[PDB]
Order: structure tokens, then sequence, then C-alpha cells
């Protein structure tokens, strides 16, 4: 926590509010459900006020039984179903209408009431909230949000690994002090190569999705030679790295490990298949690790986000040996080239080699194209039969007979019977604990910049994003710190 | 704390404060100085502010120095003089100001450092929630809060036109004295004018020797008053240190009265109450008299058989210097348990005509010069204050910055275990015209006093 830096985050006169006020879109979903501070500030006011009282603690306590490790999970409920359901009780919920409440004497979730308490929430209390100090105080830390934040409020301390147009750094926000992956994309170096459409591609989807399974975008900025992202730094390396270089001589996962691993990836694509995106360039190497043990996928510069309406779209492009065989025709494919990777990380990652290929028989598209096109997958003695069947599954050509996403959802995935020992509900949660923590050991000249590129940079330099922003600032504590009343 | 009626007391959304931010007058001095709550809310605000962190602090510590007791004092102040490159140092204090401190009473920096705090960060304050709050609160003072909101419980005592009842505050629970005047019986008795006189001067006078008026309102049948309870001199008679220190209040009491231009005109032992501390305010103000806008003197005949200055008695400009010849009458009689001119069971022109070994050298010269005649040679008020009676000798074991602050032991503590009229627009129209309703100052007090300021004023529990 540099002080110099710690000290430019202070809360804005009432008057700088106005602006915002107008300016903002945020309505209720938005501001108090889905953004940090606002569902902070939004909770402090209903718990202030006497008449939210129980729905604030019937609203609390069905996110703390969510995210309940299952043996406590059907107590807790008791406990919930009589501190407020129990009619004519303490905090009994009045306001709920009839057939829910009833509905929630019998049950293995709480579903319905977490619509039918946000429903409530949301319709007068929030306008209560609305009319309150709180609020301005939510339009303080908006406000405070809004300001500049570019590569002044961010030391460089450390080397992640190198990318195409330049360093991925580790570095930490000077004023706050959390630590960021800094990837560096040299101005001239991609204007020469011709990156924009690609690096774009991928500020615009990082910074969008918000998922626990993909890398999160926090910041986005220019500096005079580079565009910076900064984003969840990944310490824990990637898994392409963990098979090969861990234990060397026994190369790849163990069985839990790889099935860990494929479950968040899942997670993961699932995200941005119900987004209607496909990431076109999943592989191990592509797949990090953080400190805790738990995986993110990454890369995303060569995504496609699928249009409004929009079925399936064309063209080439991917890593050799990744691409599905409808793909590499060249015809209408959609999400289902993505699932066809998964399985040849599912396979290497077990087997610590690529399914089609062997070891050390670097080859032609061409060829390797006859070998994903028209090949059978041999699995060795390592596979268990029901890792067996998962790769079939999704290592098969015909994408409408292959395992993927389907109406909405990948649930056909996840009963696959792979997935034993897996509580999906913890593992979108947090809760489930990883088995592996991690612990490892000049340019040419002529493209000169016009007019035309800088307004392109400066629409790239967004700059910091609200939700990650305000993560931040509760995670490092500088919320706490600002949001006082009476010391 | 009756849970229906403290669940009144609820702070306001944003939107029905609107009218207020125009309709109060509130500015500085009056907002963050002199109202209890407006004092709060602005302090909250300087202390969560790092800039002014030392401004309030200086603000604080000089504040806690006035009220230290004399053998703390002087160590204070080094403390205080400690707290130039320092850690909150004031930099804003103009160098001149700055070296005073050193060279010695800290009352002219306070005025210098009230002059910063109002200034700019004043303006910040302006623009901060806790202003926001500020109104939040002034509303809530501003509603209704009438003869529903009081418990009548015992009888204090009998008055002219009704009955002073001891009564709570039903929601926050506090101690009130409630001062019911009949409205039937004050008409008849044609005494508007009079009750009228002493609700606007009560409420209008902030003082601990005077009584403070906290509310305000009619019923149907009275005229109430609610006032800082006394649970009086006169039958507390009936020593030395007792009676100076009794006169000390009094005195101090006068003096405000005096400096707002104001004569009290019904000044005697029985209407000088005390309460359960054993301290004494003054009281029955109904008979009083605020001389007007650039007035040096008032005529009129009115006050107490054997209380009343000769001057008065004989009916020629007078001013503040009836007051204090009674403030002698009553050292008098409460040292002596008997009236100076009268003896004890014995006309108004008689005693008109006539205006021991117990008393000490000091207490027999004091006296003499409040009993004189001539108002040009009466011991009392000159030029802006009573300093000239302070110095007096008979106010030897007094510090009088302690007497104005309430630390100094009183002598003696209490003992806790003792038809034919109509009326028309006229009246009515009086009657609201005096039933002015709540209070700014004591309301804040008491919201504070009783915490349901505490309980209300919370932002994360
Ligand atoms: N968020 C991150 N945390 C830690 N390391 C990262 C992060 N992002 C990238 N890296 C490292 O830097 C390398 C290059 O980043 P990448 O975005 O894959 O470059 P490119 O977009 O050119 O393919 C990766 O192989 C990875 O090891
Ligand atoms: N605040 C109080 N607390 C307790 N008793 C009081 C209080 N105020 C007045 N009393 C008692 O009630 C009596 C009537 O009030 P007072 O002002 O004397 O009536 P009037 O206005 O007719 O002179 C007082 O003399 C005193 O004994
Ligand atoms: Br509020
Ligand atoms: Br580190
Ligand atoms: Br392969
Ligand atoms: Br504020
Ligand atoms: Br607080
Ligand atoms: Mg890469
Ligand atoms: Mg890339
Ligand atoms: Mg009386
Ligand atoms: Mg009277």
């Amino acid at each position: 926590r540099d002080r110099k830096y710690l000290a430019r985050l202070k809360l804005p006169p009432l008057s700088k509010c106005e602006a915002l006020r107008e300016s903002l879109d945020l309505g209720f979903e938005g501001m108090c459900l889905e953004q940090p501070i606002g569902k902070r500030l939004f909770q402090q006011f209903l718990r202030t006020h006497e008449q939210h009282g129980p729905a604030l603690q019937l609203w609390k306590d069905i996110e703390d039984y969510d995210t309940a490790d299952d043996a406590l999970r059907p107590q807790k409920a008791q406990a919930l179903r009589a501190a407020y359901l129990e009619p004519q009780a303490q905090l009994f919920c009045s306001f709920l209408d009839a057939e829910t409440v009833a509905r929630a004497r019998a049950g293995g979730l709480f579903q319905p009431l977490l619509r039918a308490v946000l429903a409530h929430l949301g319709q007068a209390p929030f306008q209560e909230f609305l009319d309150s100090l709180y609020f301005l105080r939510f339009l303080q830390w908006k406000w405070l949000e809004a300001q500049p934040m570019g590569e002044d409020w961010f030391l460089d301390f450390r080397v992640l690994g190198r990318g195409g147009f330049g360093e991925v750094f580790a570095c930490q926000m000077k004023a706050t002090g959390k630590l960021y992956a800094c990837k560096k994309l040299n101005k001239k170096r991609l204007k020469k190569r011709k990156g924009y459409q690609g690096a774009m591609v991928e500020k615009k989807i990082l910074a969008k999705v918000h998922s626990r399974f993909i890398v999160s975008l926090a910041y986005a900025f220019e500096t005079k030679t580079d565009l910076c992202l900064v984003m969840t730094i990944m310490n824990g390396g990637d898994i392409r790295y963990h098979i090969y270089n861990v234990d060397e001589d026994n190369p790849g996962f163990q069985e839990p490990r790889a099935i860990f691993y494929t479950a968040q990836i899942v997670s993961g694509l699932e995200h941005l298949h119900q987004r209607n995106i496909i990431y076109r360039d999943l592989k191990p190497e592509n797949v990090l690790l953080d400190d805790d043990g738990n995986v993110r996928i990454s890369d995303l510069g060569l995504a496609v986000e699928l249009k409004a309406g929009q079925t399936k779209t064309k063209g080439y492009a991917g890593t050799p040996g990744f691409m599905a065989p409808e793909l590499l025709l060249g015809e209408e494919y959609d999400f289902s080239v993505d699932y066809f990777a998964l399985g040849v990380t599912l396979y290497e990652m077990i087997a610590a080699r690529g399914p089609f290929r062997a070891r050390g028989e670097k080859v032609e598209n061409k060829e390797l194209k006859q070998r994903v096109l028209e090949q059978a997958v041999t699995y060795p003695d390592k596979f268990s039969p029901a890792s067996k069947d998962f790769c079939e599954a999704l290592l098969q050509k015909d994408p409408e007979k292959r395992l993927g996403f389907r109406d909405g959802s990948c649930d056909g995935l996840r009963t696959h019977p792979l997935f034993r020992d897996i509580s999906w509900r913890q593992l979108e949660a947090g809760m489930l604990t990883p088995p592996f923590v991690p612990d490892s050991r000049s340019t040419v000249k002529g493209v000169a910049f016009e007019k035309a590129d800088t307004e392109f940079f400066q629409e790239f330099a967004s700059g910091t994003c609200p939700i990650p922003w305000q993560e931040e600032m509760i995670e490092t504590g500088v919320f706490g710190d600002l949001n006082v009343w009476r010391p």
C-alpha cells in the first residue's frame, strides 16, 4: 500500500456525482446484485432499516446455504426454514406469497426463494434505497472508479512470461497492493503484424465475461509504447508445463487431477458458450494455473463472439493438432470445435502426449488433418473405462453426434460417469479444494503512426472495469478504510 | 423508552428534505457550533477526513482544556502546545496567532480555529453525506410532537393557572416539568401577554442557570410548557458557602438575561428552583420584559412585594439594577431566614417607605452594595459584563470558569426521596402562536442525551 497512490483513492464531494446519476445506466439487477460495492451498500441499507431486517437475513442465509459443505447443508436448511419461513415466527418473511412460501417447505435446493426474495427487494426496498445516503455513497464510489488509473498506478515487479507482441509481467496496483498480470502489446509490433482485430476481441471478451474459470480483465490502458492489459494473475504456470516439467520421469497428471482440471475448463467453456462465443484456441498451454491450485482458460485473441441470432460461423484459425475436423474442412461449425479440443487436452493431460500424434514426429498441416479427419483414437492402459468413454465422445468428428453444449447447458456432459467425486455446485463455488498446489523453480523500423491507428488505441485503452475494480477495493480492504461513518 | 413512541423516531428519506434545505436558515455559527447534532455531524465529518484531522483534535483539546480541573489545566496546556514540524501541527494557523499560544488563555486561538473550520471545511461538509444526515435530523425534529408524546406522572407544584406536572417523554424517556396553563382561566384573568413573554424568553435564552424550554404545545383545555425539570430556595430555608454558591449561579443567570437586554423583574427565593444534582436555576419569567432594540431603560409597575426596588416603586426610568437589588434581598433572606427590611410575621405604601451577627464582613459589604437605592451607584451590570461583581471578595472559593461549566461540586445535594368565557379567532390564533412546538437545541440534546441519536445515527452495525 504505497502511501502516495493510496491517498489518491478518496471519495468525492456530492456535487461531483450529478453527471453519473444520469450518465450511469445502473438499475437494480446491475447495481445491487451484480456490482460488489452496490450489493454491499444496498445490504448496509437493508441492514440499518428494521422493516427489511428479515428479508436481508433470508437473502444472506440462502447464499450461505448454497455455498455450504454437503454435510452441513440439510442442517442449515432446517435452521433456515425456522428463522425465515415459519409462520408467526420472529424474522418471518410476510411479503412472501403463500404459494412460494409453502413450496419452500419441500425438498434439494432453495432456488424459488432467491427469485421470490430478490423480486421483492428489487421492487420497493430498492426504491427506498435509491432515496438514501447509501445510494449517494454508491455514486461516490462509482465516481472514484471512473477516475483515471493508467500506467502510473502499476509497479511491474516480475516477468510471468513471453507473449506474441511483448512480455507478460507480474505487477502490483501501487495504491491497494493487489498483484496482477500485465500483458503488454507493443503498438508498432501489433500494427506491423496486423493484430488489431485480435488483440481487441480479447480485450472485449475478457472484460465482458466474468467467471472464475476465465481470466478476468481488471484494467486496460495504453502507454506510448504498448497496449497493456491487467488481469487476474496466474502464478501456477500452465497445464502444458505441469505435465512435462513437474516429475519429468513420471509424466502427466493422475486421474482425479486431470478430471478436476477438465471440470473447471468445462465450466469456463460453458460460460463462453452461454454467451455465444467460440474459444477456438483451447489447448493445455493456454490453460493457466493459480497459486491456490485452480485453473482458468486464457488467450482469447482468436476467440469469436457469434452474432446476435447466429447459429454457426465460418473461419480458419487455431492451433495445429487441436483444430476439429469440421473446422479443418472449412464448413459451418459451432461450439463443438472447442469440446473436441477439450478432449485433446484431457488426453494429453493423462498421457503426456497428443492423441493422434506421437511424441517427436512434428509434421504437415495436411498430414495431421488426415490424421484428424480420418483416424481411430488409440487409448493406452493408463486410462480408466470412464475416461476412455469421455474422450471418445469429445474426439468424434461429426458435431451432431458429439458430446458438448445442449439446450442452454452442459448438464448432459456433467452427468457423465467420469465426474463422480465432483460437487459441481462447489466447483462453481470455489470450496472444492484442488489436489495439486504448485511450487515452481531490438525491433525493425518502418511503420510510423497515423491518426487512423491512435483512434483504435484509445478505443482499446478502455480503462478500469466496474466489477473487478470493486472487488479489488473490497478485497484489499480499502473499501472498509474508506466507507466509514463514525470511527 | 415506550416501544411504540420510540419507533416513531425514525430518520426520513432524502426526498423529504428538499424543503428544509431552503426553508432552514441554518448557516455555520448556528449549525455546526450552536446545534448539538450539527456540531456532532460536523465533527464526525472532520474526523473521517484526514486533512482536517489536526484541526478537529486541536478544536476538541481546547474545549477539554477549558473544562479542565485547575490542578490539571497547566499540564494539559503543555501537552496541547506539543500536539512546528510536529505530528498534528496546525499549518493553517497564521504565524502571528501561532506565537500567542507560547506568549501567554487559549480563547483567541479557538476563535481562529473556528474561523478556519467555518470557512472551507464547512463548505466541504455542506457537500457531504453528513450534512444530508443533518437535515434528516432537522426534519425528524420538525415533525409534530404534541401532548401525545408526554406521560404526566407526578405533580411538581401548583401554579397560577394550573398544576406544574412532572412528565416523561414517552419515546426517549426523559423527565421534564410540564407547566399547564388553562386556556379559559388565562383569558378570564387576562394573562396572555404574560404567559407568552415567558414562552418567548425560556425558548429564546439557553443557559444552565435558567430553566430551558424544550417543548411548547396546546391541548383542548390548556397551554403546556415542557422544560428542564427541577425536583426551591424558599422552602430550603424554612451556611455561607451555600448562600454564596446559590448566589453565584443566580448572578450568572441574571447576566445572561442582562446581556440579551431583558429584565427578570420577579427575582425572589421562591422562584429560584433546585435540581437533583444540587444546582439552581431561575424561573417564572412571566413578568419579565425584553428591553427593545436600542432601548436603554423601560417603565412599568410590576413585581413581588418586598422585592421591588425603590426606583421602580417610585415609577421612573429604571434598568437591570432592579434585579440586582432583589438578588441582595434573596442573599439576605437566604442567610437570615427573614427579609431584610421586614421582620418575620409583620401595606404596599408602608413597605415602600421601608424600602445580624450571622454575616461575614464580605457578605455584609455585598448585600449593602446591592441593597442601595440609587441605580447609578449600585453594584450590577457594567460595560457588557458583571466582572465588577465577580471580583468582589465574597467570591473567594469560586472558580467562575467551572461554575459556568458545571464541574464545581454543589455544597448541598438534595434528597431524592422528597367558567363564563367564550373564544374567538383572535384567541385561537394566539393559542397556536403560543403553541410553537419542539425547540431545536434542547430537542437535539434530549436525542443525544437519551442515546437515541446513537441508536439512529448508524451506518454499518
Ligand atoms: N494472467 C496471467 N498470469 C500469469 N501468466 C500469464 C498470464 N497471461 C499470460 N501469461 C503468460 O504469458 C504467456 C504469453 O501470454 P499469451 O496471452 O498466451 O500471449 P499471446 O496472446 O501472444 O498468445 C503465456 O504462455 C503465460 O505463460
Ligand atoms: N421546572 C420545574 N420543576 C419542578 N417544579 C417546578 C418547575 N417549574 C415550576 N415549578 C413549581 O411550580 C410552581 C408554579 O410555577 P410558577 O412559574 O411559579 O407560576 P407563575 O408563572 O404563576 O408564577 C413554581 O413556583 C414551582 O414551585
Ligand atoms: Br439514510
Ligand atoms: Br509475488
Ligand atoms: Br494429437
Ligand atoms: Br461523505
Ligand atoms: Br459506523
Ligand atoms: Mg500464448
Ligand atoms: Mg493470442
Ligand atoms: Mg411563582
Ligand atoms: Mg407566570
